């Protein structure tokens, strides 16, 4: 009975919400708020614990980029602070390999990071690894074949269709085949041995198009588009299906949750979040 | 029969309101809207004309920092554009010396300005002067003894308790005694030869504390606090009393207007604005 957790987000200002959706019965739980309101963060799970990584506190009286790492225990309904990252990372990408959290790119004020760091929960320590070949904020991250893929984003000048792959054993990055579409703030996940990149911003419009990377052919192929165009959407995989949560369509902050069935190549609206928001962190446990 | 004018502000989005309060009879006038919505702007008066300087248009369709200078004539109820500043300046500080407008600090996207520029209404021209020693956004500005004081703010990393002074004849800045409290977005004004810094934000809390700088002793002393904590408040002096307008208390956008009587060292609520808002520009004419 795993749940889809959504942490933080943005609607007029950064949000503290921690909510959990049950795809089986369609119910939503209201869990303990984040200690600091954050948008542009990422979520991940290690050993049944939910982690909220980086982001930014956007408030009417001023803004603060976050280097924070916070851990939520579903059994206790409590958030606990962890060691912070070396730098603040807003619009961060995150992936997990062997119980270690990789924090990828993101921004700190005018700085667009190419730097990458890894967290060890057993030691509560962060350590820098090899930086990416490109500076990437609003970057999508996917773990596939024990490699860490960094997809699209924004380098400070241009939104990107480029993508690269990290080899943990060799501690190095290599560029892979570029996507068909330029995407910053896309939802990036892994489903049935393929990397999916859904929505995002091409530098002009928020996108509803969805493409998938097949490792064997090293090609990106378009699949069925989402019903709603969205950037800064949350994404996850639950029981062989992709779930996209909220986002921004250029005018509205979406409460829509769409579900992709790979067997039928179709998207359907499954639920609505309690309120519209973009820039959430999402994970399943 | 001078009026307290409040221009722009923020509530869900940047506002276009121009309203004028009469402290003698408690009435509010609804004047011509600003041509462009703006929050984080500053207001000032030169030769009976009201000026709206800098700010930002925060809308659901995007955010744009403003380099605009607009002039309102109370006799015609008309806004007229003036020459723009060299750069956009959101959360700007403004002061007037010898009929010249000084535009101090503020932000442009991720940039935190230390730059300062001066407007000459007779020539409709802006010119840069010596930059401040510190980058300051959400900076409070006060003119005292023909010197321009820049108080607190945010440098891009930390909210500040520091303050500095500009010498127009020498074209140079000098650091002065730091405040007792770190304050960004405080209300800063001059009353009876003292600089007052009321409220503000420290990165964690909105403040109700008020302190005053005495030039002779070069010391900051706390006076009676305001009834409501507020950051990004509007401030002005009218007939020997300080008026604080709106702001943000960490939850609500205030419509509250408080008045400080220096003879009794007491604050009282005198009126309410027609709607709650933060980040207004305020001036008296
Ligand atoms: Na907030």
């Amino acid at each position: 009975g795993r749940l889809i957790y959504t942490a933080g987000g943005y609607f007029r200002q950064s949000l503290s919400y921690l909510e959990a959706y049950n795809p089986s019965d369609g119910t939503w739980l209201r869990l303990a708020d984040l200690q600091v309101p954050r948008s542009g963060l990422a979520g991940c799970v290690v050993g049944g614990l939910l982690y909220a990584v980086g982001g930014r506190n956007n408030s009417p009286d001023g803004n603060t980029d976050s280097s924070a790492l916070d851990c939520y225990n579903p059994m206790t309904n409590q958030w606990s602070p962890c060691a912070p990252m070396s730098v603040p990372r807003n619009r961060i990408g995150v992936g997990v390999i062997d119980g270690h959290i990789y924090a990828v790119g993101g921004s700190h004020g005018c700085i667009h990071h190419n730097s990458v760091e890894r967290y060890e929960p057993e030691r509560d320590e962060w350590h820098l690894v090899a930086p990416m070949l490109t500076r990437r904020i609003g970057v999508g991250v996917a773990v596939l074949n024990r490699l860490l893929y960094a997809v699209g984003g924004f380098d400070g000048t241009n939104r990107l269709n480029s993508a690269e792959c990290y080899y943990p054993e060799r501690n190095e990055w290599r560029m892979i085949t570029a996507m068909n579409t330029i995407r910053s703030g896309a939802g990036v996940c892994v489903l049935h041995n393929c990397i999916y990149a859904a929505g995002g911003y091409d530098g002009q419009d928020q996108l509803n198009s969805v493409e998938r990377y097949d490792v064997a052919t090293a090609t990106w192929t378009f699949v069925a588009p989402m019903k709603h165009r969205r950037s800064a959407l949350g994404i996850t995989v639950h029981q062989g299906r992709i779930y996209v949560l909220g986002g921004y369509d250029g005018h509205t902050f979406l409460d829509s949750v769409e579900c992709y069935d790979p067997d039928t190549d179709t998207w359907s609206e499954v639920t609505r979040m309690t309120s519209g928001r973009s820039g959430v962190g999402v994970a399943v446990t």
